[PDB]
């Protein structure tokens, strides 16, 4: 019931995320010099050391926020890629599903700590 658990597991989990292959085009901000229409289609550029720094400044309350900018980097690959078939957009498949599996019992956990306090 510790309602503060869910920084340091979220430090571990980006932790693993940067040793993963899959996360290299995701760790800095997409290179607009080598994609240069980005901002015509992504309105609100994310990658990892971003959520990284907002974490570690203490600037997320819940470990909800984090999984919100966490899925933001998904769903921007999803409408850049000019196909589903594309190696980036499939690394970012393969991302995704890694980093639901483990995001699921932080959550529990910290929604459980909530009611436990509110009890
Ligand atoms: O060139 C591609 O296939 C492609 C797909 C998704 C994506 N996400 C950020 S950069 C990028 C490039």
């Amino acid at each position: 019931y510790d309602i503060q658990a869910w920084k340091k597991q979220c430090e571990e989990l980006l932790n693993l995320i940067f040793q993963c292959e899959d996360s290299e085009p995701f760790r800095q901000p997409v290179d607009l010099l080598e994609y240069p229409d980005y901002r015509d289609i992504i309105d609100t550029p994310m990658d990892f050391a971003t959520v990284r720094e907002t974490l570690e400044a203490g600037n997320y309350e819940s470990p909800m926020e984090l999984c919100k900018d966490v899925r933001l980097i998904f769903s921007n690959s999803k409408a850049y890629t000019p196909s589903k078939r594309s190696r980036i957009y499939s690394m970012s498949l393969r991302l995704s599903a890694f980093f639901e599996e483990h995001i699921s019992s932080v959550l529990s956990d910290y929604k459980s700590a909530l009611r436990f306090h509110k009890r």
